[PDB]
């Protein structure tokens, strides 16, 4: 006689979750995968388009995202720059994404979008910081990296892919990209685009 | 009291049937999900065209599969295959899959009975005494994805032919077939000269 059989139905519920939540996060990156693949066989041959308008696109799509975390958006003006906007639009999103999905809880997060003339043909620097959780400082070069995660889909679900995908984007441009982080203070993200 | 177990008698059949359709889905998701990643790395290890004998192709391909060939117990006449100039390992997957799909659609009534012949371009050909297709269907033959049959009674991922194709076509080849429902279906590629 068994006492097992309803302990049997407690683990048979977790598994099945398990079954279920791992197969969602297989989904996600499928779909990811999908849309960013898709993107590169979309590439137009770049052209001057003012990166203003590619950025209020951004604020639009993420104009749910923003207030479900009462978060301020300060927008600086954005130059003419040659580049492909829808990719480089997704650049925007995924960086923007990031700043609102690490807001730390306990502050207003706010995210500014600035430009700035860099030197490392001159290119010019886009660069979004947020006052968020940040990452440990041993990260900086490990962060571009797809898949890899700093922390396990416990705290934050996600497919690893986003920021990875920016950096080739970035560097089909014939950019780099780059990050500054200061745990607990907040963490900014660039990105150059070359001029010519 | 007994209804506690009476319950779980009723149940009990059906998980494990559920399970192990879950369990066939996993399997088949994830050889798509192979097979796609196959042909990615094929277009990547693709190199230039030389001169390779096509019969030492078949006999490679005739080696992965006699496992599979002797589950069958199908009968292969392995005639000559002359040189012609193509990529070697690209060529194997072509025959793989045309030689398997005349193998996985065999009829389960007859010794399925296969041929793989030439004729001249040099035109490559596998004639099989297996299942037929209807003729009002080649477009669908042909379609990635688009299967003939239901999963259970034959398996498979819907992009073997379409594959081929692709191969053949980077070799300025072409791809064709006739077909007999019942009696059997012999589908070709040619490959060019020079
Ligand atoms: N603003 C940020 N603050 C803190 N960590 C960040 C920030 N932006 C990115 N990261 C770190 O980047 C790691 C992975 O970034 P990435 O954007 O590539 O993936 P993701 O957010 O997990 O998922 P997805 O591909 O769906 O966007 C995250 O685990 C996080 O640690
Ligand atoms: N020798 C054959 N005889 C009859 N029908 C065939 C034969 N070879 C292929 N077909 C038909 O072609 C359809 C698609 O063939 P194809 O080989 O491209 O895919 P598949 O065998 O279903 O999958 P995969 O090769 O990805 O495992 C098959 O469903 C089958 O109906
Ligand atoms: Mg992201
Ligand atoms: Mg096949």
């Amino acid at each position: 006689a068994d006492n097992i059989r309803e302990m049997g139905d407690e683990r048979l519920g977790v598994m099945v979750s398990g079954i279920e939540k791992s197969s969602r996060r297989l989904r996600n990156l499928i779909n990811d995968l999908a849309e960013f693949s898709q993107l590169g066989r979309r590439s137009k041959p770049l052209s001057w388009v003012s990166l203003e308008t590619v950025l209020n696109e951004v604020l639009a799509d993420l104009q749910p995202r923003i207030t479900e975390a009462r978060a301020e958006i300060q927008a600086d003006r954005l130059p003419f720059a040659r580049c492909d906007h829808n990719q480089i639009r997704q650049v925007l999103q995924n960086l923007i994404a990031n700043s609102l999905k690490y807001r730390d809880p306990a502050r207003p997060c706010r995210i500014r979008i600035f430009a700035q003339p860099d030197d490392n043909a001159p290119a010019i620097r886009i660069c979004v910081t947020d006052n968020g959780i940040g990452f440990d400082k041993k990260y900086i070069d490990q962060v571009f990296e797809p898949f890899q995660r700093l922390h396990g889909p416990d705290d934050y679900e996600g497919s690893g892919i986003g920021l990875a995908i920016c950096r080739k984007i970035v560097q089909r441009h014939g950019g780099r990209v780059g990050v500054d982080t200061v745990p607990g203070q907040g963490s900014t993200f660039w990105f150059t685009l070359p001029v010519s």
